[PDB]
DNA sequence: TAAAACTAAAAAAATCGGGTTAGCGTTA
DNA sequence: TAACGCTAACCCGATTTTTTTAGTTTTA
């Protein structure tokens, strides 16, 4: 009951869970070709997220002279950009809420 | 009464009291797969609010050459940012008001 | 009557008063939870303008060389930003004024009547 | 549930019971300037009296205190741009020419959002 | 007939003809307590740009090692930025041609 | 007659007088405000204004070797532009905009 | 049949051609004396492109030491700006291809 | 069943299975000329975003003193940037999903 | 004659003749008026432009050690997506988008 | 060389044209 | 004590202004 990325597009593999979830919110007929190739960004993204808050969480332990609160405020930022990022996605694919009932 | 979290998505321990209101808050059918993932991003935006205000207010009782006003300034940036992306979130899952009431 | 804030949202103390002329401004069945949670964020937010505006008046009293036109400048911006933003946090809870009287071509009449029984007083 | 029709006799009722209460007090809380309660006043006769709600009275605080401060912050600069010389601080008074801006604009917004600009009351 | 500005809000002295002009654009009985105050920042603004204009010709007349080229870019852009608030202050008032045409 | 007189507050230069009659003309002499009046000066000051710098600009690029001021030259530029772009917002603020009068 | 352009709004010579083009592309009856003056920075503008691109060209050209490229970014930049500055006058002056097809 | 490129516009070769994937998702008589051209530009995009990709995995792996943060942030803003433009140019083409589905 | 050529003061180059033509065939001939096709000459010579700053692109990415510039990398990547967006205006301008057409 | 400050375009908020309720006098 | 004749308040979908934001330039 679902799709397989296309191979040329680099879906990483720890990004598999995420597009499965993706592709089940909309009904399989209406997967376009064109579709299924943005849907591989967003995977990747929502991946990509969970990934820098994990180096974030590193950085916030350290204490001292040796705490870095530059690379802490840059981290900080990419995490937001890719939010809003993935909201625009969603939308371009018609998979947010107000589409979907 | 409630759905359980995406393991995949990453949602932090003690945000579990804000995905429980946020789910709570719209009918557990309109809850798709891929609306579950982005009610992570937003359970851990909730919390992480409240983890910056704690570290700002202890910057704001040290007074005299101690006193960091760059890191002030900036933690009150990064609490704004956080605030609107919130907002941004709600839509997205139609649980802002305008959709619910 | 009113409702309780969650616990786990930390709302600040003095936050009180706010919160609870936030919540009486619209139908108590109206507020979900994640209104709530949202309404912690605003009240926070209208208490916290009112201890940068003290901030701000310490500062705009010193004089001489002391006087940091620089921290001054900013106090400034960041009130401007907050206030901007509980604009938007208003907007989101639907208890914005336009959300609870209607669409602005809708208020003219209601308050020409307004208009009219004050000269009758004078 | 609809609101009364300003045709109504209930609705001429109201309006002159409204215009005896000829004002609200401002919250305590919310932290109004003394100086400022001119421009409060103003601003609440602007529109009908049972129109207000509680959250659009903190509101209208922000709004009193930002008229208010324009004020003074043109004080400030009309000072700065009479001293001339070496003294002459171009940076303060670039500072302050925007700061006022700012402020203009901010204030049309509060504005626009409590339903008391002209679109809205004419 | 026209109607006389507030004391508290310091509508400047050469600033009068300018809010005379502007009260007399649209019916008396429209205007509001509130419209009032914000008629005082439109005049004020009106003749504030004068005073720039004056004050940037005499910069753009000296020239030689003297001519402070970053004092006349700043001069102009503070006459832009006034002239684009005064069209936003203008329909506020509702006295922009679109509303009195 | 054909056209109304600017006010003499709002402070019109005087080589801007053709530009503002142009505008005037533009829409029945009736339908102007005295608020209109006063933002139509600013329309025609801002139309000579132009016309100023652009001469200051083709001055500077004939200039060539040591002399030339690569960094004037590039707000030149772009002073023209915000100019252009502001004129934009006025012609629509008093509906003399091409939609407003076919 | 054509108009001739304002003389006080200060055509440049080499600019007649594109005067010309954008004159024919909308009913003679149809120009007001507003429009005739902003349709001469726009013919200025179409103009002033074709002179910035030559300048372009000849930076390109230049290699080695001698080679500016801070210049080439800028002139780049330049000729975008303009660009997007002519697709707003066309619009305000209704002679785009929606207005006219 | 397809369309093939216009030689012209510089189809990079390894961007050919995205440019099938484009081409069959919306009906054959509906590409003109123009948008045909378009397309190409799609494509390469969606190629390069696996170029850059692997370039940001490379230098995530370096770890000490070699490590460029410089770089690793301008690599994350760059992939954004190309994502967004993507969103466009779909909605230019009518190939995003409200205009199929 | 299936297409219409193309003004001479407008400065269209001669490499972009092939994405001319194919712009011009995009939407029917009589709708063309004079001040679209100067549109289209500036559409063409983007159009062009890009392929031309691809090229320099792939060149420095090449190089690598010392040499390799990352600043100017950095510089043609922005360049490429700047003119791609401002594409997307021209279309919508001239009505060869696909809304438009479709 | 990073931090402050501008600036188009997209996402959002307000406005608007035209239709439908439904209250409320007022004429009988 | 009704029935009828208006209007005000609300509603849906379209379009127009405005804010927010992503992204660039400037300045110390």
């Amino acid at each position: 009951d679902t799709i397989d990325p296309p191979s040329h597009a680099g879906l990483e593999k720890k990004a598999e869970p995420f597009w499965h979830d993706n592709i089940r919110s909309k009904a399989l007929d209406s997967w376009t070709p064109a579709d299924l190739l943005a849907a591989v960004e967003l995977a990747n993204n929502q991946l990509y997220i969970t990934v820098l808050r994990k180096d974030l969480r590193k950085e916030e332990r350290i204490r001292g002279e040796e705490r870095d609160e530059g690379l802490i405020k840059d981290l900080r930022k990419q995490i937001v950009e890719l939010q809003r990022t993935i909201l625009a996605q969603r939308r371009d694919l018609q998979i947010h809420s107000h589409a979907t009932n």
